[PDB]
DNA sequence: GACCACGGCGCC
DNA sequence: AAAGGCGCCGTGGTC
């Protein structure tokens, strides 16, 4: 491959080396580009960044985020990772993709640029005549990479001093709990070691082991086990409380304040575009899609995510999105009329679980009801239904005679979905995103049945993901116009930041864009709230 | 220091 | 522990 002096012509493919994976923290070690049988290697990569008009190549978005960090608008364009991921969503890393589609992912920018060029050639050919995947690439994934780059580079503000104070308070409560556990154990041990805990609970104390761990067959110490032991010894309660606190402390309270960026004063996640089997995004480095919210301490942590001075957070959450998608994908009339009319199913379940009027339902009672209706839907055991409801098997089985009894075409839809996955080797979303599920004709029931659950979940979860992504693509230019920002995506929700004076307008526009993204046989409802913090913006 | 598997658990 | 999708923790082990 011919070496030519740096600058490349327009439309060249880029290769780059980062000192580390996170583009907001990374030093740009090298930059190169490829076109027309020439490779161009940058003498000094930061300065060489100014010459490009767009990031075109493997991991295009990551380079674009680093460009934005440096005050440059270098939007991501074609990325062979996105083409390969649409073909087969197990194409998630560039190591894998290079080997599969015609090269080797090295640690050299020039080779990486050449690799991008020839991988795009090959992958663009594989998507010839794959009209619906091409639509997803042009209308969702490629434009979405730009949106996510802005989200990544913008970050979210975090109340740091508040989290530091919270840390010292939770440290004292943890100390209280561990001292009481050690007394009840009759000795101190490492309470964070589940192996040590196993021996204390089941050998030294006499408590009955319920279940076993999956890979190594040890006696389980999980919450589900411990809940069934909640009055068989006073120690179990303390352990459950200790687990809650140390999880939140070790994962959220302590690490997040140390991740504030020195230039932005904000906390920056990565939104991974080729990481799931269904077409959802993921978030990492720090994961901001699992910030807690259920428990009171969880809520305290969520209040730490705050609007910039003079701005408000706007949180928009789709209501019962997968259930509405199912009504559409299947065509079940009784499910369609429930949404056409305007009933609630999470609240319907909660008021019958807890045995209270509907007016007496609240947020945390609906939390319980989400394990039940989703859980039950995607192939839950009658037996486990009994456990989390905490009732007999006779009442848990008859619920899956009622949750299903009314809806003939859901069953027919699952079965149709499974038979097509067996035939074609893949299942698909409403827009034709594929997941290959090979184990549907496996000869071992438990493997076959796990594969089935995965297979009929994907059109549902994947369609909801497609809708949210499309909604993000259309919403983004409208917010830039209003001087507003998109901060986070959490599967079925978005969090925006709007100047105080334009917040209510932003809220109304965003809602309307999300409700009418792609009309279905049933309406999409979005709940919206505005606030100084992430918690209060939903309440 | 790094990587990994595992159990465990946060969110959707 | 009991018939969906993730990423990150501490442990325990390894190199
Ligand atoms: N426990 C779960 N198991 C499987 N899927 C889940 C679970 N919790 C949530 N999801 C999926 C299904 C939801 O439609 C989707 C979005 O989550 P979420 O907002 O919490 O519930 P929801 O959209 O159905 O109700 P709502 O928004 O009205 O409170 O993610
Ligand atoms: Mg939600
Ligand atoms: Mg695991």
């Amino acid at each position: 491959l011919e070496e030519a002096p740096w600058p490349p012509p327009e439309g060249a493919f880029v290769g780059f080396v980062l000192s580390r994976k996170e583009p907001m923290w990374a030093d740009l070690l090298a930059l190169a580009a490829a076109r027309g049988g020439r490779v161009h290697r940058a003498p000094e990569p930061y300065k060489a960044l100014r010459d490009l008009k767009e990031a075109r190549g493997l991991l295009a978005k990551d380079l674009s985020v680093l460009a934005l960090r440096e005050g440059l608008g270098l939007p991501p364009g074609d990325d062979p990772m996105l083409l390969a991921y649409l073909l087969d969503p197990s194409n998630t890393t560039p190591e894998g993709v290079a080997r599969r589609y015609g090269g080797e992912w090295t640690e050299e920018a020039g080779e990486r640029a050449a690799l991008s060029e020839r991988l795009f050639a090959n992958l663009w050919g594989r998507l010839e005549g794959e009209e619906r995947l091409l639509w997803l690439y042009r209308e969702v994934e490629r434009p979405l990479s730009a949106v996510l780059a802005h989200m990544e580079a913008t970050g979210v503000r975090l109340d740091v001093a508040y989290l530091r104070a919270l840390s010292l308070e939770v440290a004292e409560e943890i100390a209280r709990l561990e001292a009481e556990v050690f007394r009840l154990a009759g000795h101190p041990f490492n309470l964070n070691s589940r192996d040590q805990l196993e021996r204390v609970l089941f050998d030294e104390l006499g408590l009955p082991a319920i279940g076993k761990t999956e890979k190594t067959g040890k006696r389980s110490t999980s919450a589900a086990v411990l809940e069934a032991l909640r009055e068989a010894h006073p120690i179990v309660e303390k352990i459950l409380q200790y687990r809650e606190l140390t999880k939140l402390k070790s994962t959220y309270i302590d690490p997040l304040p140390d991740l504030i960026h020195p230039r932005t004063g904000r906390l920056h996640t990565r939104f991974n575009q080729t990481a799931t089997a269904t077409g959802r995004l993921s978030s990492s480095d720090p994961n901001l899609q699992n910030i807690p919210v259920r428990t009171p301490l969880g809520q305290r942590i969520r209040r730490a995510f705050i609007a910039e001075e003079g701005w408000l957070l706007v949180a928009l959450d789709y209501s019962q999105i997968e259930l509405r998608v199912l009504a559409h994908l299947s065509g079940d009339e009784n499910l369609i009329r429930v949404f056409q009319e305007g009933r609630d199913i999470h609240t319907e379940t909660a008021s019958w679980m807890f045995g209270v009027p509907r007016e007496a339902v609240d947020p945390l009672m609906r939390r319980a009801a989400k394990t039940i209706n989703f859980g039950v839907l995607y192939g839950m055991s009658a037996h486990r239904l009994s456990q989390e409801l905490a009732i007999p098997y006779e009442e848990a089985q008859a619920f899956i005679e009622r949750y299903f009894q009314s809806f003939p075409k859901v069953r027919a839809w699952i079965e149709k979905t499974l038979e097509e996955g067996r035939r074609r080797g893949y299942v698909e979303t409403l827009f034709g995103r594929r997941r290959y599920v090979p184990d549907l004709e496996a000869r071992v029931k438990s493997v076959r049945e796990a594969a089935e659950r995965m297979a009929f979940n994907m059109p549902v979860q994947g369609t909801a993901a497609d809708l949210m992504k499309l909604a993000m693509v259309k919403l983004f230019p409208r917010l830039e116009e209003m001087g507003a920002r998109m901060l986070l995506q959490v599967h079925d929700e978005l969090v925006l930041e709007a100047p105080k004076e334009r917040a209510e307008a932003v809220a109304r526009l965003a809602k309307e864009v999300m409700e009418g993204v792609y009309p279905l046989a049933v309406p999409l409802e979005v709940e919206v709230g505005i606030g100084e913090d992430w918690l209060s913006a939903k309440e």
